[PDB]
């Protein structure tokens, strides 16, 4: 049964980057934390296995995991009915934009309709007035940005099947809030990174590749659009904002961002500086290369296979509303983020060159 | 010289008028029809070459479903259309609250399945694609009237699914140079409109009352306001949007607003009865002034959890670029629908 | 005790007869109806309390779909049935080859969704569940005649989907002690049979030929042999299966076999014509002895890629345990269908 | 000629051994990999041309999912494989009871999606298709031993989904003349086996106990009896089936039966411990004879609602027609698995 003082979180996507930090953040506050984990042929729990009570035996304590999938309605109802959460964080998703162009229907089913399935499970279980629901929305919703900077009232313009699926999810969450008075909020989070970031997102790809070059495991790597500009924060700061949004007296949507913009090119330059290399760019378009000023070796090339058919050229978030209402502020700035990711990947690649 | 149209949703209101419109222009018209335990082709069976033997001529029908990717690829490969009109949908807003996932799968993901089939079949640079978008996208309207630059604010699972479809069509246009357009059509009605949409519900019920086959019927929100046009005028806009030199999205509307209550009042005037209202909210009833008899009541079961209170479309862009303009105005629409349902109900009291 | 039935597929042939059968026994009958752009309730509209107003009495209808889990849970939680008859299906074998995935989703996974909805609602010990299984499971028959223990060998995507449904029903029975049964029904027909199944296609076409509305029609495999009963007899067997003390699977059939050719011959005799066959394979035609006119041809588009040549059911187990026996035999079934279709086609040549 | 394999499920146990096998035979090997938030390629990363940079040579990987029809068509159309091995599946029986619908969509309908992609792509005449069928199809075994003609009786949602897949493969073979075969493989294990299948759970746990990193572990049904072979031997059989001149289904098994209890006993013997059993049912424990410590308990949460008590395969047909025989017998299998897991746990106590 529900009672005041019992805090029970259900996290979809607990094995991902954000889920892993959010689980840690909520455990520290004394929550019982439940997560939904996909069945996989090998365990996919590497980011959260340190949160077992006994990590050698994989015995659970205050973090409890359940097999499920956002495409299986019955499994979501069974889990929610057993857990009776006070807070639900829907972080599960096919979260990669480039992959969404080749997996557009799967991305729609998980990222769009899966949000509806989870909301519908809350309603089926009779929990509409018992649970607070956080939806992981995204600055990708702004796509071809209609305003600079982007805030909660900037109109959406998605540019991928991922963005379209997340737009459905955004509005179905609003509809449950308005139709049924579910406390449900959209966190419109701008890009956020960490050493736990998926390896094929651009920041982690750069930090991994720079680490491999530093260690002699790699000579060169390829990127797509060097001129893309992004607002990059640290995932550990942003999961705190997710929790603050469910602590708010009223269910409101918020932009969470740093408000500071950098290019992919700058992320590359700063990463290489951390291994003592100055990158000099030469050429243009798909023939642009990044050369080490000291040695003259080409370390970065461009490959059109990494371009997106409809690029998101520029993102910059204005989080004034969150600063005023939630008293949220980012604590990690861009330069520290880059150093932390390169440093962590150098250590990772030293231990395991196949990592 | 080749004009081959493929219409999903050909059995519905709009598909039936669009089929007639394209046949009149000499198109070969193909339609996708759902398997049904009884035939669902009543609106188009007059377009068979031999309607007694159900033998096809220039309108050809194919079993399929917007939730079955393989069947869509198979049909598009066989037909090789030059124009595709995606009119198929679970199109009812109230039903979408109880069938939210089905509505997402057909109206949202089904649009992606059809676009993906176009791409799979190698047609991305030859076919022109029309998406049936909707004024329901404006939902809780952010401007009056609503135009192409008015932000969307959907208010039902139908609206949210159609918003996904709107943007996935834009993405296929922008990513792959598909000639694909969104028709943002405001409400449009006809004697072929589904019986549980408000206008046809009213005209059917008023017809039955005129013929003494019914005494009373119940509605939901009487003060909802809508921009109502005639479906036969609007399918022409769909075709015009694919004739345009460049693929653009357009609002199609009359720009004139009336309430459900006004549709009731005008419908009853056509059968010689003046409705006067008494009471409030779910206790409001509509009584014939001349006889004192109650003919209209309100039932909360017909309300929607999140209502769309007001729609009024501004189709300036379509007027200027497509030269489209509506022909049937509200008063004629009501008269036409009441007259047609009187003729139908005369033939069959159970209709 | 409470007698509340939930019928999926209530608008179909069997659902319409089962609803009548259960209403006569005093049940409250609930059905799940697909949203459709025209109403699909023609077989059951006479069961409204007021058929002119479409007001429900003891038969109550709910919009839903076997591919929407949430909707199924909502309906089962509202209705709390004591008996569930899962008759809803894409039931056409030929169309299943073009709609294989949709047929799997509705006929196979939909049965699982309904069973899971029962379990989700906490009714696993409180409901009896009937699954509409089919002689198509025997496909390439491994025994003649076929009984409950005959090994299955399906021959179409419909057969495969129904076989999944058969085994998931058995698994719910064995794993969770659900009172769930498979009715393995052989072909059953009626004047309400879908028009594109072979028996109704023949009876409709013979009627149209009698009335001068049609000259000729085409069939597929004339040599297919079937065990054909009357749907009205067979819905009684479904009910008897849920009255049984223990959940058991049963074959329901006549045990008598006739060819499609024979059904054609007997149907034409009821309009006073003796059909005489000439030619072979795709060139075979049936000609009226009295007039010399060709009335039947063969068209390969009606062949199935993997035919089911022969079905003959052995219903000894049901005769012994349920005291079930069919009341309508083949000759009376034919007469009834031809007679009903002449009446229908006289009233409407486009029917 | 051209030898290009497409392996779904390449990241799994069998896919990793099959990829190795086909690369050694000179094939270009393509694999479909699911998007995952961390890479799921641990079993095959040594097959990159440069494993430090994850650069591909003769093994090429493609993102996809068996539930996404468009992605399968794109991959198959790009690869143009000569052989397709459908190993991708939710392959865990206990998990299938909680994930019944997902298991149906991937293991059942996903097989149809892959077959339909072959057909869509025009490859029906140029590809050989292997389906990963399973002795779980026999479930409550209807013959002992089980062979190709033994009737199936599945006992889980996994079994039911794989039964759908088996018959849809047969139907593509018979309807469209696709060279498509069902490998009916009995249980096969290796040091790459998923950690929550019973053999690998035992070997992992015995290794952790040996190294003092675990005290005890729990099992479900100790008395279940299985036919266990080595995955490395069995992937050769898959390839042999597609080398056959005619498409036939084959049982692949050892024909030797052992219990879970015996697997436990033999595993502990390899670390120098004699397990002795005391108690009954869920209170049964396995105790070290030497030290008196309890190392094995029983937990009903690992029981399946409908167990498969006994499997024993008869692979006479494969021995005659394929000249296949297993190289690894049960005793060596146990030894290899415990030794491998000891070596793993020495490197990483959290493994
Ligand atoms: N990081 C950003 O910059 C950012 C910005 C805004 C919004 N977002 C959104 O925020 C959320 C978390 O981001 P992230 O960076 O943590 O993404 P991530 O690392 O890619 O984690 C995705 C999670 O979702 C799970 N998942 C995927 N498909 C699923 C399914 N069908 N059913 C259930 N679970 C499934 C994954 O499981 P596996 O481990 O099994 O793959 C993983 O746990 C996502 O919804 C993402 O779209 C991210
Ligand atoms: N009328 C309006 O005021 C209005 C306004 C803007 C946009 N729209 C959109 O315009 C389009 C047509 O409107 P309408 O009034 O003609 O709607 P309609 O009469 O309800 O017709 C709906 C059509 O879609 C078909 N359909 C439904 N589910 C399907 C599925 N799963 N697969 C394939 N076909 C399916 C229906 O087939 P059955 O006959 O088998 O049910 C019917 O042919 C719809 O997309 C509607 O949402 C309508
Ligand atoms: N008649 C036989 O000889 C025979 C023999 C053995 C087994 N069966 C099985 O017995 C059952 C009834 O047979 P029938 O002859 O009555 O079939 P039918 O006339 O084709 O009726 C099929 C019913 O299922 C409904 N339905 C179809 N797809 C649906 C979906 N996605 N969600 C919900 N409902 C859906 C149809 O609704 P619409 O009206 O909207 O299409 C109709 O009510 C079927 O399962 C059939 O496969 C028939
Ligand atoms: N081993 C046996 O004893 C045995 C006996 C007979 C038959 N089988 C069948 O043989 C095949 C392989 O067995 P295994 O032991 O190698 O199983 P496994 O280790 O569990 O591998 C399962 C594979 O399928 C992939 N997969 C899961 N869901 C998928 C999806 N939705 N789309 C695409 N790929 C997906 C998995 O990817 P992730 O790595 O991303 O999870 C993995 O590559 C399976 O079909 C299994 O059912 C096994
Ligand atoms: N541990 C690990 N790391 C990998 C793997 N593949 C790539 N990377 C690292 O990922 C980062 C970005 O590389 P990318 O090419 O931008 O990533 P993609 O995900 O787009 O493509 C990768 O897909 C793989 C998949 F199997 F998923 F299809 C393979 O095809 C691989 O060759 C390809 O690079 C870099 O740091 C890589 O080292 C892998 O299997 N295991
Ligand atoms: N021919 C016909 N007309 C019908 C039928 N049901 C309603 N109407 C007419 O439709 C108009 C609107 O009535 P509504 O109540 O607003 O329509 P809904 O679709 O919301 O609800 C209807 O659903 C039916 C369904 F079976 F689909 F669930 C039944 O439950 C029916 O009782 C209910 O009215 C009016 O003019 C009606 O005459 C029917 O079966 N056959
Ligand atoms: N009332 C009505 N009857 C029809 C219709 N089409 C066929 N029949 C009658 O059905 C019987 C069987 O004919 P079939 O050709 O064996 O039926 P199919 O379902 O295989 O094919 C039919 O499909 C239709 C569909 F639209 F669904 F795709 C059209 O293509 C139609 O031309 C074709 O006959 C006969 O008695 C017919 O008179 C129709 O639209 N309305
Ligand atoms: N490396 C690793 N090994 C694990 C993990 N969990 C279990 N094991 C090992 O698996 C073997 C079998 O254990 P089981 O309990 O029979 O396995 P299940 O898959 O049924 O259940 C497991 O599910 C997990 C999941 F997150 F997936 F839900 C967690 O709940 C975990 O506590 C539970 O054991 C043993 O050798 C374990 O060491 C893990 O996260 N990482
Ligand atoms: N993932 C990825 N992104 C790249 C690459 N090269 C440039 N980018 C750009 O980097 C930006 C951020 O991409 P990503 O990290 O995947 O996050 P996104 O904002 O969700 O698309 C996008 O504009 C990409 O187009 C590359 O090799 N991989
Ligand atoms: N369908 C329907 N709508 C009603 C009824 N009573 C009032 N309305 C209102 O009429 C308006 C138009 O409804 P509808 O014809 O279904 O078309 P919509 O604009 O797409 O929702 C909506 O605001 C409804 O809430 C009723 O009985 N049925
Ligand atoms: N539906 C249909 N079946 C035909 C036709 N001609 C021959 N048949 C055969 O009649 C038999 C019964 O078919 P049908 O009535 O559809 O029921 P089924 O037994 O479920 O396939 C099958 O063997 C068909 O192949 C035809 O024109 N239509
Ligand atoms: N996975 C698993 N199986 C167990 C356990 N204890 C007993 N078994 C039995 O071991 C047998 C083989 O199980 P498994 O390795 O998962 O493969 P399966 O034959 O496909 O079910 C089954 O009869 C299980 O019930 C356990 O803890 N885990």
């Amino acid at each position: 049964l529900y009672f005041q003082g019992r805090n029970v979180a259900l996290i979809t996507g607990i094995t991902g980057q954000d889920g892993s930090y959010l689980a840690e953040f909520l455990l520290e506050k004394g929550y019982e934390v439940h997560g939904i984990v996909r069945r996989s042929s090998s365990f996919n729990t590497g980011r959260i296995e340190h949160l077992y009570k006994n990590p050698q035996a994989h015995i659970e304590g205050n973090m409890k995991l359940h097999y499920g999938d956002l495409t299986d309605s019955t499994c979501l109802v069974k889990i929610i009915n057993e857990v009776k959460p006070t807070e639900i964080y829907n972080l599960g998703a096919q979260s990669h934009v480039k992959i969404s162009f080749d997996l557009a229907e799967y991305t729609a089913d998980v990222d769009g309709v899966g949000t509806l399935r989870l909301l519908d499970a809350v309603k089926t279980c009779g929990l509409i007035n018992s649970v607070k629901f956080y939806q992981a929305s995204t600055s990708e919703l702004y796509g071809k940005v209609q305003e600079i900077p982007q805030k909660e009232t900037t109109p959406f313009y998605p540019r991928s099947p991922y963005g379209a699926a997340k737009l459905y999810a955004y509005w179905i969450v609003v509809n449950f809030r308005e139709a049924y008075n579910l406390f449900a909020v959209n966190g419109i989070l701008f890009n956020h990174e960490s050493p736990r970031r998926g390896a094929n997102f651009v920041t982690r790809k750069i930090s991994r590749s720079v680490a491999k070059i530093y260690l002699g495991q790699l000579e060169c790597f390829s990127l797509g659009n060097l001129d893309a500009k992004r607002d990059w924060g640290h995932a550990k700061d942003y999961v705190e904002a997710m929790w603050l949004m469910l602590q708010n007296d009223e269910p409101e949507d918020f932009v969470i961002a740093t408000g500071e913009v950098h290019s992919v090119r700058e992320f590359v330059e700063k990463s290489f500086l951390h291994i003592g290399k100055t990158i000099v760019w030469e050429g243009k378009n798909e023939n642009e290369v990044g050369r080490c000023k000291e040695t003259g070796k080409v370390h970065v090339t461009v490959d059109l296979k990494y371009y997106r058919p409809t690029e998101v050229d520029f993102l910059q978030g204005d989080c004034t509303k969150a600063k005023q209402k939630l008293n949220w502020k980012p604590r990690v700035a861009f330069d520290e983020l880059v150093r932390e990711m390169v440093h962590a990947d150098v250590e990772l690649m030293r231990t395991n060159p196949n990592a």
